[PDB]
């Protein structure tokens, strides 16, 4: 029954994803509110603690005691030149514990302070509870799955927030690893198959190249930039809608707090509408001083508005091939990860530059991870007994 069921688990940098495999298909599971991802947000407020997209919505409200971005703590010393840097852009405290950070929040009141491992954990446990409600009874065996580059200690801490969230971690497996899995590319028989994972989320890219050597995955190299995602698109919608709300009404809205958010939050919607329409309509009622925003922007526009951007995620993929020591025509496979892989200039401007070859995209590339984890869990459960 529940002994001999296993969930996959894609704990994201800024969202997460469920899956099951049960009677010969993958189930990515919706939430409560039915979304098939759920934001890797953790509130703390005067009365509860919110996770997932109670946690997002409430953000504005309550910045300092909305914690996000745990996975770029996770497994790391406060030390760390990454958390130092990281910390500046965040607007959550956080501590040092004996060289371990642990971010610093006001819950019912009271000051408490936690390990990444403690916040992960939370997001973990809603994982499990959005699986049990779909299946009808606990769950508790979990593949759990990492970027490819994480070290020992990064995998050790997420699956003790696994252990934490009740979960029996039956193995932390790559990211990239669990997207090959997904389309079946560990069961093309014999021979070395290389395949090039790109992954564009909302807050990181990530460009992997694996060879599967009869259903053995050895990972090649790891390239990409940590601090690019779709946030930083969204963003680039926001200066423009900003610098054209200036020019129609002489008016600055950089400063108002709220119009920006209710701003960043269209256009994110907008730019999403922009992956399979030409045009997407902006309406804000009353953005700023009683003023509606009722507005609308091609997708070339917006392609202008991120073309260097866009045009960057090509320097990993050349530097992953020089690493990997791989030309472009020895690439077996080109598999998309991350919600932002749905851009069409995106996966114009990488099909073209592996020539005009087709890409691996029919699963929803924000769910491919979990669904490759969810694969293996079925797998390594089976063969547990
Ligand atoms: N249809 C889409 N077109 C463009 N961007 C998208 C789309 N869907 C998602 Cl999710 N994202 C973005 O992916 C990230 C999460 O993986 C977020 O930045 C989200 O906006």
């Amino acid at each position: 029954m529940a002994k001999a069921a296993a969930i996959g688990i894609d704990l994201g940098t800024t969202y997460s994803c469920v899956g099951v495999f049960q009677h010969g298909k993958v189930e990515i599971i919706a939430n409560d509110q039915g979304n098939r991802t759920t934001p890797s947000y953790v509130a703390f407020t005067d009365t509860e603690r919110l996770i997932g997209d109670a946690a997002k919505n409430q953000v504005a409200l309550n910045p300092q005691n909305t914690v996000f971005d745990a996975k770029r703590l996770i497994g790391r010393k406060f030390g760390d030149p990454v958390v130092q840097s990281d910390m500046k852009h965040w607007p959550f405290q956080v501590i040092n514990d004996g060289d371990k950070p642990k971010v610093q929040v006001s819950y019912k009141g009271e000051t408490k302070a936690f390990y990444p491992e403690e916040i992960s954990s939370m997001v973990l446990t809603k994982m499990k509870e959005i699986a049990e409600a779909y299946l009808g009874y606990p769950v508790t065996n979990a593949v759990i799955t990492v970027p490819a580059y994480f070290n020992d200690s990064q995998r050790q801490a997420t699956k003790d927030a696994g252990v934490i969230a009740g979960l029996n971690v039956l193995r932390i497996i790559n990211e990239p690893t669990a997207a090959a899995i997904a389309y079946g590319l560990d069961r093309t028989g014999k021979g070395e198959r290389n395949v090039l994972i790109f992954d564009l989320g909302g807050g990181t890219f990530d460009v992997s190249i694996l060879t599967i050597d009869d259903g053995i995955f050895e990972v090649k190299a790891t390239a990409g930039d940590t601090h690019l995602g779709g946030e930083d698109f969204d963003n680039r919608l926001v200066n423009h809608f900003v610098e054209e709300f200036k020019r129609k009404h002489k008016k600055d809205i950089s400063q108002n707090k709220r119009a920006v958010r209710r701003l960043r939050t269209a256009c994110e919607r907008a730019k999403r509408t922009l992956s399979s329409s030409t045009q997407a309509s902006l309406e804000i009622d009353s953005l700023f001083e009683g003023i509606d925003f009722y507005t609308s922007i091609t997708r070339a526009r917006f392609e202008e508005l991120c073309s260097d951007l866009f045009r960057s995620t090509l320097e990993p993929v050349e530097k992953a091939l020089r690493d990997a020591k791989l030309d472009k025509a020895q690439i077996h496979d080109l598999v998309l990860v991350g919600g932002s892989t749905r851009i069409p200039k995106v996966q114009k401007l990488l099909q073209d530059f592996f020539n005009g070859r087709d890409l691996n995209k029919s699963i929803n590339p924000d769910e491919a991870v979990a669904y490759g984890a969810a694969v293996q869990a079925a797998i390594l459960i089976k063969s547990t007994r």
